[PDB]
């Protein structure tokens, strides 16, 4: 409780449940003296899950499909209403693939499903920032963050069209980082996070834990790092893809990972 | 004339005119002993230019919208009929942004325009590979190349949504490289080619900018058996640009600009 | 003044004068509630410059050639004495090239001078960390930072053998990051900083200012960012080369840089 | 046999035995119509193995400690005498760590050992290029390659100070690439080659690990005129390893390891 975000206002997407990273950013950002507004889809809100978080953080849950420019124009107006003007930061934490959910392989994509994957997981970020820019919703030296994963750089079996969506997301962070930065000094970055619970499940989380010298970064560790990016101490950090993974991105082989791999290869013999 | 591609068969997208990289790849690939099939839009073919290349390369041009799975299915069928079965290599050299054409700023995109940008410039690559995979069109140890640009990594003002499309294209090369590679050992790579920006890149690059002729020669290596273990790479072909922070030549021009200010 | 480094102890190398980045990290780290020890060469101290900073921050200036394992073993003992035990963080900010100073070009190196360049600018970092590790000088979840520059990745005319030294420095951060991390969860990173005053002079600082949407990062901006890395909020950030450059690393061409370049190319005609 | 290097002349360091990449580069380079000169340490030559390669390649082996500027001066003189003037390409394939040989952990390095590691594995590359530049030994549009490994970017437990030496080697390629390129248009690149680690890399890489034969073929492309605009690059030649996060094959082996635990 350093009061890092004292007198700072933000919008957080993608708080579903207590386990979700955007949920932890929300409750941890207020803890640091921030006012926030929450958003998710009606089918996400109606369940009644996020409302509980929007009790804790005081503040409101504004319904919006983040792929709908209309829903985003409403979201920004209702967000700016609630704060009584501009805000400082925004957390984008959205992404799913109908290709993954319908069990299509990467060499058997449905291209309507792919358009949805790219729209929900990446273009939504551009849409959210463009609506904000047009309504001048964000103060000078504000901070926009989107969550990403290293499949954007290095292919992960079964992660499918989400890898390509994360690459597109990270590029939008650069492209829009330049425009918003040269104009109003607003910084835009991606945090490339460890695989986190709720093919990003059991065996992969063990591999990444063992490979990473500091182990996997928790959702709480992620929330911790993101606060730094919303603080004035990261003002000159923009257009970056920041690995938050206990060193995973910088590792070829750990002794601990090889010890497991060698057993898989040798144990029987 | 090394006969690098003797006995090899190729499909080439994006040959428009004599200045096109894809055009130079087609004529160099035939010089190196490859058989090829050309493809572009019906409208491109109708303008009469690509027919000149098909005659020189002793082959056919098959009309296809590369964003249309149906057209790509027809194309792969006609290509395999022309060759009498499977082929070895494929060049994707397509890309266009309606947002750029209409002079839209990056913070005033049309999202229907952006959909077209991504589809023509990136998803068209996935579509062509997936149709080829389903028809088993490509021989084991085949080679697929798409052309890209460093805006995929580093922002160029005014390159607009094409930067994001290139980032997506390069990711498709990796995603599909893994899938096509593990089975049939087909390699998939992007060549990040050279492009006032032209003058800046020329002076920044110790060897100067790569020409379309230069790029054609480099792509031949990737279709050759000599690059069989090179896959899922984004290969800078730019006379050193991607590895430069500042050259003497580029700094001298910039300094003169600071003094005229 | 968030009290980020409340009850935290560190060692800072390379404070020469008020303009120097390690000087600003020192005075800014105490401001955030840290105790520090200062070090430089006798010829740096004797001038009497750093002593003034070691008045402001209370604490001592311990003389040490950071290329001498003997001087470093003394430094760590005297540092741990002064704190009455282990410390938490360490700032490495050392580097020069006799090749640069004697005006030799990269294709006319003196190889004794190169050994010195690599030793002062990179191997010194390994030496400092190895001495610390052998004396268990650093608490669990401690943070080691070395300052670097993008010439490590992208060649800069006239920057000479320093580019190769920065590449070697950044690699040591990874190599030692893994060892110190898997054992005692100590994180190790490099901050790749903007060109900063005291070929990293006038025309280059203008180019980097114009190219970077947020302009060059100051020594004060750098000190700000480094505090985040010493804080508990970056615990899972290790083996990273972190660009702090107003977006330089992520830029191909800004409108503002091209406006200057086009004048250089066209103005006369 | 493409005659890729017809009329070209090369100097090759690091050929020890039939299994060496440098050995395979020498014999493939001659097959492709190059003339070469071989170099290794006096002690290496005395063991009798490399003389077999010099006979096959119809050439000489010149003794040189590649860390000795004096020996490199003698080598470049003898090479240029053998060829009757300038040559086109050079392969650096040297590297050894006394710290690794003596089983020193990375947090217990000997700094005299580390000096030797850096000198043999990295600075030797600068030394050879600088001596070649001063004697103007290399033709315009020549090609210099050194062999590297991805430990330069991503940490492998037990690869030790060799990881840092590879990071330094790759930086020298860029630093010297710019200087040699701007004048004489000589390209300088590193090839980041494949290497239980061998099994892990084989299963992670969609195409499997690159062999020394594979690497020789790829290096031929970099000595050929077809790669003239490729410089200051670190080129992964690894069947896709550098672009992989996790493969099905690698994950299956790892899963079996988790269950045996």
């Amino acid at each position: 409780a350093y009061n890092l975000l004292k007198g700072k206002k933000g919008l957080i997407f993608g708080a579903l449940n207590e386990q979700s990273i955007a949920w932890k950013v929300a409750e941890r950002a207020v803890e640091e003296g921030a006012e926030i507004v929450l958003t998710n889809t009606a089918v996400s809100i109606r369940m009644g899950t996020i409302g509980r978080l929007a009790e804790k953080c005081n503040t409101i849950v504004v319904p919006a499909d983040a792929t709908s420019v209309e829903d985003l124009e409403n979201l920004i107006d209702k967000t700016m209403e609630h704060f009584g003007g501009k805000f400082d930061f925004m957390l984008h934490s959205i992404g799913m693939s109908p290709n993954v959910r319908k069990g299509r392989t990467y060499d058997d994509l449905d291209y309507d499903y792919l358009s949805k994957t790219l729209d929900i997981s990446a273009i939504s970020f551009h849409k959210a920032i463009q609506v904000a820019r047009k309504k001048d919703a964000i103060n000078d030296w504000g901070s926009i963050v989107a969550l990403s994963y290293i499949a954007a750089q290095r292919t992960l079996y079964g992660y499918n069209d989400m890898a390509d969506a994360k690459a597109l997301l990270e590029s939008i962070a650069r492209s829009f980082g330049y425009i918003y930065g040269r104009e109003k000094h607003v910084r835009i970055n991606t945090v490339s996070q460890s695989p986190t619970p709720t093919l990003g499940m059991g065996d992969l989380m063990n591999f990444a834990e063992n490979m990473s010298p500091l182990g996997n970064a928790s959702a709480n560790d992620c929330a911790d790092y993101v606060l730094t990016l919303f603080s004035d101490l990261t003002r000159k950090v923009t257009m970056q893809n920041l690995y938050h993974d206990g060193g995973f991105a910088s590792m070829g082989m750990s002794r601990r990972a090889m010890k497991t791999y060698e057993k898989g290869m040798r144990f029987e013999d």
